[PDB]
């Protein structure tokens, strides 16, 4: 799983993420109106929406919880695995606000309107790791966090406490923590977008043959860490040298370099993990762009075309059918 | 440019197309020659008379046309990627060979051969030589690869010395080195696992996986020739190995897009971005073109079984640079 | 600068480093004897040492200061570079053991026995940043310390408090955090001692053309990352297939494979940065051995071969002088 | 095996050697043969009488010695490293060419030749026959490297078309593949850079550097024969490039030190551990042989002018493997 923010050459906010998996999660887009009560069978918990939603996801006994997404004001959540260093309390805490875990995204989407108002609420937060139904357990799971300011931060409850990081990187992967991402960066200040054309080896002189010799270094498999490497720098260069040219097609090949591919990455249970859907989020705009591994032509889900005043959760159809346009 | 692919599909057809990797754009569109056609090359008076119908990406300067990557109605194709060094065209004719120029030798292909064992025998005897389309535009340097309906693939180049004309038991192709470099290096990553490594003991300290695709830890990341041959000859392999039944054309742009150039991550000396301007894929069988491109990545498809094959003109399609998004609601 | 700790095949361990600097540190082995008081001049702070105390180090004032070195007891201590990570507090702090930065390894060897010892003592210590002498500023650093029992630990003081590491490694380089090493190794999991002799890429036979095909991933630089994985896993893997092997060569052989040539690590001062010397300590026996960039014989001090009860420093000239066996 | 390493110290002396990588013991010793001694092979009743005197490290079946490295009186060293394939052997003899069985090859250049030029013209018409030196006892596939007082060095390997006499530029040599593969592999780390990269600028997020060395981050650190290759090539270009003034004997071992394999690491499909069993360094001009071992890492001297050139009677030396401490008190 990866997560990418970036600011487009006219002022707008993109947020999304690769989701990585080996399998189907009974996924689909899910649209939530404005004041909207939600209600869980299994353990009676209650919340009503105070913004709009719209995002990824599936829905247990009408209780809808969420992979990614964006609510009406502007602000994207998305959540994405965290295996060992992550730790959730088995029972509430006093004095905090337990958020249930498969609960935590849409919380954050349906009571908040900015980062800034997340970041405070956040403060006497805690996660409980109470399940959505009792067979059903909750996943390891950390969260990136964007709104339209164009300012990202970062969910990881360890052990110890509940962080709130800021992220200036603008991306997010899985374990290790954070913390231990953006020091891994510095491991790679030698890297260089700018060819590099020939290197005086003595009497022998050693010439390019090709294109990309400044990179060279940069790590090329699906790991957590090499993804978060590749994704980070990837951003950066863009950032730097084209900045003019950022719109919306943009988002999607930094994030297709770290796209896992079906076959080379296997699971010990011998299935193919693959990067089954890539969202992108236009923060401002109110629309859900994705595309599927099955088919890679980008789909759009507006919010403000739906009536946000509703009375019902409207769903759409997970497109896995390649869309091809005939030319002749 | 370039990284070029051959793969075979679940339902047995065979898929040959490459990236593009370039800095700039060269007024391309995708081109189509019908049966019979008369090529007259206005700059030097050489003729070209076509015995198949031609499709593919392309450009056309004084009505005569020069292709990029293409292929015929009989299931033959053919991509021209960039050679930097390590060739050596002829500057004039050569006796007895069967003289070729550069810009012409992708077209000659196609043209005249329906299979690559009909390509084969006629390549021993011949030979390119560096004469230029025009008078102020120069050749590329240049190597090709040729596959076709049996699944087989050959990687042509012209060394000092001779043309050599290997065989592809990898499917794939990039840029310099030569071919039997590239083959070579292939061996300093014989570790390379698919499979997940979940543990190791080192001794005292239990170390666990952080995550998925451990196995591959090793493997470049960057968009240098070398390290592009690598990743797409080896992602091949592992889609081959352990999904040999989900083969289809999404699959061909999955593989490519790993090595595919991202916008400011590749700087020219120039200080230009180089960047994956199109992705093409040809289902040989079928005689349909599909490609994307850097700005619409929606794959378009141009079937030439729907064109007259006994036409009496070139027919051309715009290149798709606008974005196609499927509005849900 | 890297920290290795190793056990012989008959029982004995031993505990050393390299030390990593592009200049001289006016260094010398320093004896010092049994109940031998100590005074600094600038700050008028005491020290009388409890164990007889041998090691690299300098004197300011008539006052010994170490870089590594080792007591009577068994008991060793490394002290290494830590630049950006490490925390001092300018003054002292009520109720905490405070600790001159540059006493510390000093501190260690001179009143303790055991590594546990040297545990109990830690949890009420604090590093403070003041200096042997007024112009003489403290460095950035992080200690390694082991002793005769096999079992070592990583002191290292951050902002937040001092922390007392397990290290289960048994090597200890610089920046970052101790922590952040060990779940660094993670990521090179796929590592292999054993040849890979072929790979069936189908049509395609791909066959070793030499030996050590499975460790392709393994990173070459000197950076303190790629060096704490070299010797991490180079360690681990005489454990596992050479146990009965291991004697005192073997220390400099993995040391060897992480030290800095000249020319290839340039400082931004255009200084090249060399392992400058590489010593090695037999804890049960009390023998400093160690070789230098010029000389790499191995140089023998034995603390045993000096009077323990004696009154006086004894001090050893610093061999870079090479020397050579003439056969014939 | 191995690594060869060709150095220039500032005294304008030349040091040439290398490290031995073998899972074993090849009953070993430092061999001198003196000028005009006759070397008579009995299995095959092969003669050579030695025009000038030979030192370096060897074996001896049936009073016939044969070396893995050496050097002669005229300051030409020789040294031999293996080479698994890319190398075809002739089975018979062939007619015209000067027949030169592979165990005899090292002994040939160092026996008959003064100089690097000399060597170069009498391989012009030169071939390495597949003859053992025994009966039972098979040849290893070899390459060589030959180096002189000039501070020239040339690698000799036999294909199956030629046997190639390539300029060695680099100073260097490993394994397997090729010398002119492992030249072009150099290309791809043209972005190495010795000197300290100490900050980035990611946008918003400052990275500095956490200690020494990020400019060759990407520096291969395993063990194969080409990752050792780039390794030594450039730790070699970085000592002259920054410190031409402060090369000596010591400083050949720290280079070939980097890329000396260790005990565990290296496992052999045996299950055996892969070492640098022994590190050579001669010094051309003075004929002495420096050498240490895993064993003992103390460098032991074997100068050649202490002998009598003129004598009558082949002289061996132990391979010493005896750690050598010097005790201070």
């Amino acid at each position: 799983a990866t997560g990418l923010a970036l600011e487009t050459k006219d002022g707008l906010h993109l947020f999304g993420r690769n989701m990585d998996i080996e399998y189907s999660f009974n996924q689909s887009i899910i649209f939530i109106p404005r004041n909207f009560k939600c209600v869980n069978k299994s353990n009676k918990k209650e919340l009503t929406t105070k913004y709009a939603v719209l995002g990824m996801g599936t829905i247990f006994d009408d209780y809808p919880t969420f992979a990614d997404g964006m609510n009406e004001k502007g602000l994207g959540c998305a959540g994405l695995n965290f295996p060992v260093y992550v730790s959730y309390s088995k029972e509430d805490i006093e004095g905090k606000t337990n958020i249930p875990v498969y609960n935590f995204l849409l919380w954050v989407l349906a009571n908040f309107s900015s980062v800034e108002e997340v970041k405070e609420a956040l403060k006497n937060a805690n996660i409980v790791d109470i399940p959505i139904s009792e067979n059903i357990p909750n996943t390891t799971l950390h969260w990136m966090i964007s709104d339209i300011t164009g300012k990202s931060i970062v969910v990881e409850q360890t052990k110890e406490k509940l962080n709130v990081f800021d992220n200036n990187i603008g991306v997010l992967t899985n374990s290790p923590t954070f913390d231990w991402h953006v020091a891994n960066l510095n491991q790679y200040v030698g890297l260089r977008y700018n060819q590099v054309p020939e290197f005086k080896l003595g009497d022998q002189s050693l010439t390019a043959l090709g294109q990309g010799t400044g990179l060279v270094g940069l790590p090329g498999d699906f790991t957590p860490a090499s993804r978060f490497i590749r994704v980070a720098f990837l951003r950066d260069a863009m950032i730097k040298n084209d900045k003019d040219s950022i719109d919306l097609i943009e988002f999607f090949h930094i994030l297709n370099n770290v796209a896992m591919v079906r076959g080379s990455t296997r699971t010990v249970e011998e299935k193919s993990d693959l990067t089954q859907y890539t969202s992108c989020m236009c923060l401002e705009k109110g629309i859900y762009y994705y595309n599927t591994y099955e088919n890679n032509q980008i789909n759009a889900i507006d919010m403000n075309k739906e009536n946000l005043d509703g009375n019902e959760i409207k769903t759409y159809k997970y497109n896995k059918t390649l869309s091809i346009n005939h030319v002749n």
